[PDB]
């Protein structure tokens, strides 16, 4: 002991060299200093009272971190004050725990004792057991016995046999539970606890850790609920794996399922941009790569693989794992071994077999602050999922440009409903109108019904990644009765332009005349519009009555027609121009500029603007657009250039269900995008685009003339 | 040569050691790389066509930087291609310039030729003449005469004798003009041009540089228009001074007016927080200490003084002056000589004599991310001034907390009205309602009349800075007919609390019963309010008809009364709680939550929220409040602590014009603030609060009672 997340040899290596690595030493010293301050407050173990974000909740969180850090610092420095503090905390817990019933403000579905919900109880155990592992050296037999019978065994029992619906769950809450109990199993030398964690309560392998490894990741290491859920699941997966590896290496856990755990870690990184995870489905916008689950996971994977490109990400994290694996990262960074991360455009198939729709991630450009397009053509993702089939996000210049709201929630802020999902999470954040995808008749996809949405996934039609252009194309046939829509999204490299451009083609057919809405949630300040806004007459009225529309104010409506229109905005030092045209038999076309905040008496919603393209009384529409990063603005040096869009216009023609988009540029050149929706790469196609005839092979073609 | 902003000795020093200093070398190499790329485009000198932010405007800007940079790099590297490019640009300018009339899209008030306004023309000359100075010794006599007779002399003549209304102006546009002409005079060895720059066109000293030094700064080096104008004026002041020093050291320009230029540089720094200038009056929110004027000025002042605390600020700038003076900064930093900047609480008297009201800057805490309260008790500042007497700003934790909008303008963005002031600059940004100060009957101070406002300044009643607390108190008796108001703002050190708290007391008396509004423009996301908002019925109406009110949407109203109320919000990793109570005979009082964006069809205005305290109908009110930073939110590590306010309530009592504020804390302790408005430090005062009697001496007292 220790022999779990750190080994005795790890401790010896850390003791020998931690002061030699500047960032590791700064990290370790910060922790030491902070713990010293916490210790001066004494041993403070309150009776459970408060739910999420409340005092007792955050106090017991502070204690599990203290137990773990104290144990580590005892091993590394030899200072008995850290042993004594960790010991005294655990003895206080051992005295208190046996008397605890259900938390007084418990969560209905999975209650805890120490905590309002059993989830945090599992986290407590994961951390606290490591601290215990690290202090066993300095404890008397009777102290071990008291702590083990007082808190560890009763808590392990609670989280396992007394909570079968969580422990046998094939879900990240199950992952946390089996990691907590299994790690306890390894530290305490309790084979039963280890076995039930690996193979479920009945030990058959129908549930448990091995089943979770098979079910909770696609073969490429993608977690269906999204990056936010993925990074959270990554800790109990990678820490229980680390524990299995240090105790039972013969199980070859890091080889399991074609190295699924390694793949899960790389995929977590590939679900981020400029340090932040793509905020799709339930997600908080401030969650990024310095989150501790990925800090630890990266160190573990670096230790296994020696992949020096991981060191690039490590530097971007600005936080290092205080472990033996972290020491290896610090050493390699200090030796100048860092290589750049190889960002790839990837198609991540959804579900355990990677066959339930997919998340497309298209990247173009050098370094971390490149251009990234995300096409969300994924399955539902259960109750965590948003009603946003074929949604998209755009990143550029280190910023989110075309955005996803994430969840309506304030993490661990008790005054915001105990840090839990707010009423507006369902009524705003999940709804289709809140996203950059098609809304029909002011109703959400699947009519906002999770049960229906869970039965369906989008059909991916094409994925292409080349030096000329990038493409994803997908079909949604099940979101509404008598409606089908297809969306193709492209990143096009135009040599004459500073930055790649997005081309978007969203086609819709409906049995009955409908309203079609396509929002664009943008980040930045409007410079100008090509269209004329109607006077709002000094009032903003709620946009609509239901399904998220009741949360939007209408700031202006602007009538539009056959010709393409433009909106240009600034964000930091770059301009963005959205050129858009909609082909439809209907003449009832209008642009709505809306702002978030109606039906929000509790001020839970952020300020946010949106450009909504609306067609009314239509059975068919082709929403076409271009998104163009351009120019420079430097407020510091007081300069600018290329502030005007280089797109003169956008035109669209559809013939025999095949699409042609012509982007006319200001220098007299043009870009032609052609879509056949036919996978046969050798099949020739022909479309009459007004004057000229367009001829191409394959699913798609892009030509710059 | 060179002998202006850099000297021959400077070049020697740089040549001997520039690659020894990492940051200096990195920036020099960056400039070199950028210039090489620019040079690959060839010599591109378009005929003048576009105004602010337009192509020709920004191209000629790129060119003046290129000429200066090329000159410098020629001197440092000895590479002739840099000489050749600087020469070729200037010869192209020499060919074009004599043919130029007024710019085709010229500014009415002060037209340029190369640029739409003469201001940018002066900047061009200031930069380009340094480039010329650096290459002149490598040019043939005929090339020198072509450049001098073709561009520099006619431009100097244009900016001076042909523009007497600008050249003789006691204003920073006059400073830019005299710097441009005077620097030209030194480089060309033309005594006439130097003399008229120093002493005005008629050489009497009624106008010119020396007069500007006397009139444009207070004795403490404060520029009346505000930090945004100060930093801009700082370049021609400090660079012309530098040129004067390298050519005529006997003038002792850096000693003039008790070291006014040195004080002006320090004051510029003292007008910043966490790298950004206080956005008072006409200001753009992205203007900060890395602005080149302060970069060069700081290096110059460091070279003169050897003040190692300036090195702390230089590091925060993240940009170094590529000069000999900048080399000394880089050297001193590399030698580990940096000391922390000594931030001071200061009273900056306004006007040339520092006697027209004042800008109070109160600072508390260590490092750069401390707490800073700004009390704007200043004169109008003429056309650039806002109608916001007794306005305040609060900074904390590296952020602006209680805010000032600045100007409605997008710098060099041609599509936003040629980068000029937008319609909403006058109708929104200048108006009193857009600020954190008293608004009477929905009209701005001085009824929004700049002529009236220019005649008056607030009366500073008290300024105190101690370990226990900080205070500014000021009176405004002229903003409205038959209205007088007094505001006292405090920063209070409460040992039991994590951060200092603001205490605010704003008293108003009016001859006629009036509506009183006190806005608070805050930065961050609302957590909760103690009050109960009325249902807005799914509509936001424009808040009022005139004077800035026409740009706000009413989101919610909520009734308030005798008991104090609270708003708590979050910004990054900290919470802020505003506890507030208003003493008044008024039957009704309301809190209005409003949002910016009404009457903004062109989307010129930013998203912004505001909490407005309204007294419906009264002759008197005392607006009392506490602003409290507290707690921690960490979204990365997923923890919180101290997220609830520690202020239980705030209570106010007035007796015989003397104020007592009691702040009750959740741990059962309290803070008592007493204000007598009597400057006699020995005078005893008594006010009956609850049943307790509050007794103290002096203008103010603050006691923390455990
Ligand atoms: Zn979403
Ligand atoms: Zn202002």
């Amino acid at each position: 002991h220790p022999n779990l997340i750190v080994t005795e040899q790890d401790v010896a290596n850390i003791a020998a060299s931690w002061e030699s690595y500047d960032a590791y030493a700064e990290q370790l010293n910060a922790d030491k200093t902070n713990l010293d301050a916490f210790m001066a407050e004494g041993v403070v173990v309150p009776m459970p009272k408060d739910a999420g974000g409340g005092y007792t909740h955050e106090q017991h969180k502070r204690n599990y971190k203290a137990i773990r850090n104290a144990g580590f610092l005892y091993q590394v420095t030899g200072d008995e004050k850290y042993l004594t503090f960790a010991k005294d905390l655990l003895l206080a817990y051992a005295k208190m725990y046996p008397s605890l019933g259900e938390h007084p403000n418990r969560k209905e579905q999975s209650p805890g004792r120490l905590f309002w919900q059993s989830l945090n109880e599992a986290v407590w155990l994961v951390y606290s057991i490591q601290g215990y592992d690290a202090i066993i050296d300095g404890l008397a037999a009777e102290e071990k016995q008291e702590i083990e019978s007082g808190v560890f065994l009763p808590m392990a029992k609670f989280l396992s046999v007394e909570s079968p619906e969580t422990f046998n769950k094939i879900h990240n809450h199950g992952t946390w539970a089996v990691a907590a109990v299994g790690m306890t199993g390894y530290v305490l030398g309790n084979d039963e606890l280890v076995e039930i964690s690996l193979m479920g309560l009945d030990k058959t392998g129908k549930a448990g850790f091995m089943k979770q490894l098979d079910k909770l990741f696609s073969p490429d290491g993608y977690y269906t609920e999204g990056p936010y859920a993925q990074r959270y699941a990554l800790m109990p997966f990678i820490w229980f794996a680390k524990a299995i590896e240090t105790n039972e290496p013969e199980r070859k856990i890091f080889e399991y399922r074609n190295n699924i755990l390694l793949k899960a870690v790389y995929t977590t990184i590939d679900l981020s941009y400029a340090g932040y995870f793509f905020p799709i489905n339930d997600a908080l916008k401030d969650k990024g790569i310095d989150t501790v689950e990925l800090v630890h996971a990266l160190a573990i994977v670096y230790s296994i693989t020696g992949d020096n490109t991981l060191l690039d990400i490590a530097q971007e994290q600005g936080r290092i794992s205080l472990t033996g694996d972290g020491l290896k990262v610090a050493k390699a960074v200090g030796e100048g071994l860092t290589q750049p991360y190889n960002y790839r455009s990837i198609l991540l198939g959804d579900g355990a077999d990677g066959d339930q729709g997919a998340l497309s991630i298209h990247r173009l450009g050098e370094g971390h602050n490149h251009m990234a397009l995300v096409a969300k053509n994924t399955s539902q993702g259960m109750g965590h999922g948003h009603f946003d089939k074929l949604n998209w996000l755009l990143y550029d210049n280190g910023n989110e440009i075309v955005t996803d709201y994430g969840a309506a929630r304030y993490l661990n802020v008790e005054a915001k409903y105990g840090g839990h999902y707010l009423a507006e999470n369902n009524t705003w954040a999940k709804q289709t109108i809140a996203h950059n995808t098609l809304v029909v008749n002011e109703q959400s996809h699947f009519y906002g019904d999770v049960t229906t949405a869970d039965l369906h996934h989008p059909e991916v039609l094409s994925f292409y990644s080349g030096e000329d252009y990038q493409l994803s194309s997908a079909k949604e046939a099940n979101a509404y009765d008598g409606v089908e829509f297809v969306r193709s999204m492209l990143l096009v490299n135009v040599p004459s332009l500073e930055h790649p451009i997005v081309v978007d083609v969203l086609n819709v057919s409906a049995d009955k005349a409908s309203t079609f809405d396509l929002p664009l949630y943008f980040n930045g300040q409007i410079i100008d519009f090509s269209f004329k806004v109607k006077d709002n007459k000094n009032v903003m009225k709620m946009l609509g009555k239901r399904n998220g529309y009741q949360h939007l104010w209408l700031r202006n409506t602007a009538p539009v027609g056959d010709a393409s229109e433009r909106a240009t905005w600034i964000l930091d030092d770059r301009f963005y121009s959205y050129a858009f045209v909609t082909s439809t038999p209907s003449k009832k076309q209008n642009v709505l500029i809306a702002e978030l905040g109606a039906n929000d008496p509790n001020y839970n919603l952020r300020q946010q603007q949106v450009l909504i393209r609306r067609v009314e009384k239509a059975k068919q529409a082709s929403f076409v657009s271009v998104l163009e990063p351009h120019g420079k603005y430097d407020g510091s040096l007081e300069t600018t250039s290329g502030a005007y869009s280089n797109v003169k216009s956008v035109k669209h023609v559809s013939e025999n269900g095949k699409d042609v988009v012509v982007v006319d540029l200001k220098d007299g050149s043009n870009v032609v995008v052609a879509l056949s929706y036919n996978a046969n790469s050798e099949q020739v196609h022909k479309v009459n685009a007004g004057e000229e005839a367009i001829e191409w092979k394959g699913f798609s073609s892009v030509v710059v003339r």
